């Protein structure tokens, strides 16, 4: 297959919201190719809208998938550094998949020289 | 468990709460998968509040948690290794949950050319940008 | 036991001030479980004042078994690894617990181009 | 291949597209070198232009790419680090390919002393840094 | 040693000022322990002023010594390992004792759009955030 | 040889653009040292112009090989400590040879205390 | 050689300027010791000068011979490692001896609340920070 | 020896410059111990005006050293490790003793949303 499907373009929303990569989605009987799917987000509006919402709803999934991986990896050196690696892959992309909620959080006090008030000369 | 069940949501915020992370919460007798449990949040505001609530309460216990795991590891290789990535997830995963509470401190003493002031130069525009 | 007391609430923030973890605190015999603590900190402000002042004498006795974590650790492999996340964690948890305190500290000398003014244009 | 042949750029940029980098897409049959295909790209805006859409296509492929690399990792020591070596050059790859979309994300939440105002003292220029 | 004693207290901020740390201090004879000593700290304003200077002298000594014990750590793997644990404890402690002196020094150089001028366009308020 | 030579200048921005360090280059039979070439850099801006460019080009030519790099890395340890290093030069490098194209990206999404209006006080 | 000579010190010029660091060009025959050459540095401009340029010129030496100490390192655990140090020592360096050229790069996309404007609130002093 | 003294003072100087940590210079004998020069550095003005200078040269030293102590490693995996902390504690150290010689460099590039003008709001 390879036409516009409004019925596969729901069934890619579902399993994309309960974390599942595009790439194992795409490889189902019947289903469109990932090339077809970035097709069908420029073509689609009503689909660019479920597709945004399922990638944070995925974002969602994800976040708690990365206590499991971390907290169920098998200790061996190997399964350990295999299970970092997909944890940090994950973090990293959470960040862009709602950049709002999972982006780097950081509170800057800002002081001038000496602690004193922050000097500033204008031309 | 399919339909929303006040009772095991309520269940889910006291255990959420305690510091459990909820796949593993979704694992206990009787309690829905997590799939469930997204489409439960969706749907009941009475849910996603006192879930929200939760995942405060989640984050306090988790940072009692890292000096347990990172003190308690047993010193073996791969072991240790085990213990410092599921610190460095929790770390990673409180300063999401409370920002403010758990998000990075820094202070920035800002200064200007050779430590004295901060020189700006203002002047009028000279593309359009606006 | 489960109900609120002022003298095992003062007990915790004794403990606490120490450094000894809220978790190794309420598993002595006949003390509150982690989770009526956190709830408690919701019904008595005479009690979320002695905790976060808690939280900060907490701190400067972390600040201090960080020298001891890393000084006395075994010159094994694991032990000094181990060592290392210990302090680390401590030194994570220090910057939230003292934010003005043990926050990280940087000075930034902040220059335009080429080291000249910083150059502005509004609109 | 050294003349330019629309032909054979509209499939490097599908392949592009796809995920696939350039000189993995070169060593295909009857493909250009990588020296070609720059010099075409210096010559023909049409080409330019079709590859600026392919390079954006391409950071898309590659952010689904990196979940499968990491989680297909073979638990061998090596592999796993080469795995993680793939992964970061995507990474830092895909923040330069689309940087609005792949770059990195910050909320900073800016005080002042104690936690209060940012204070701001402005004084007369004091050197001619005009 | 429970009662508050100007004597050891004065001994306390001298083998700090040299560098030494108080857990290791308060293990020499006829020292208090720890946490007698932020007792003593907590109620007594003279030895508060006293300790604050001796933790200056604490981070310029620290400063030094960084370099002995990288230069001089046995060449074995887990020595060298902990030999690195020490001093990046100490780098990170010095940052916090004296943040003005230890703390990171940067010099940002500021640039707007394409090396420009930094463009910024002002516009009345559109929500109530005041 | 030691002079002047555009031939063998435009030969010089040629192998640059290609990706190979000047190092490799300058490393061919009559062709300048690497100290007369930075010689020439400074007494002719014909030069100077052909060389910035060669250098923009030279990067991008770079970019591409980092994903060989990684990708055909022997699966050695040691064959793949140097893939790192390979490409974590090249990296480093890429952001110096072009900056607005390979430097670091960052959105700040800059709030005030508790997520209201940045607070400032001007004296 | 403790007296100051312009033809050794043009020479340490050109080897420095060469790419070569200035403790092994001291080991050449007929060199001053390092300590000398702060020395001369010290108390004659005209060789100041010339080596603020032969810096320059390392600088842009350096920056060549990066990416042939990582592509020619031996294939060996400890080799590998050592090659990496000399590497990022090198890395660091540049960045200080040419900090507009090979300073680390950052563009800042800044936004405000929500991706909205940047809000700001100005208020009077309300403590004595002038 | 722990009286003041301009002649060993002047000693002190010298041997930083060079490079040496205090703590090797000190234990030289006839030289006041550590805590004794800290304390001159309050009592004598002369004092502290050629130790920061003397602690820029030192610096100045310091930054030839790292090249060489990197260059030099014995080609094993604990002198490696070894040579690395040795040359990081330094690099950390230069920029305390010099920063704006040696502190961090970044050129930042300030934008606003999309890459268009930095948007204000002001109440």
């Amino acid at each position: 297959p390879s036409d516009y499907m409004p019925e596969v373009a729901d069934d890619i929303c579902s399993l994309l919201s309960s974390g599942e990569s595009l790439l194992k989605v795409c490889k189902r009987p019947g289903m469109p190719d990932k090339s077809t799917v970035f097709r069908w987000l420029a073509k689609h509006e009503d689909f660019r809208d479920k597709y945004a919402k399922a990638t944070e709803a995925r974002a969602d999934s994800i976040f708690e998938e990365i206590f499991e991986i971390a907290d169920n990896a098998i200790p061996d050196a190997a399964e350990v550094a295999k299970a970092r690696l997909r944890v940090d892959t994950r973090k990293w992309a959470l960040a862009r998949m709602n950049p709002r909620k999972y982006g780097d959080k950081v509170t800057n006090e800002l002081v001038g020289k000496d602690g004193g008030a922050i000097q500033i000369e204008t031309s």
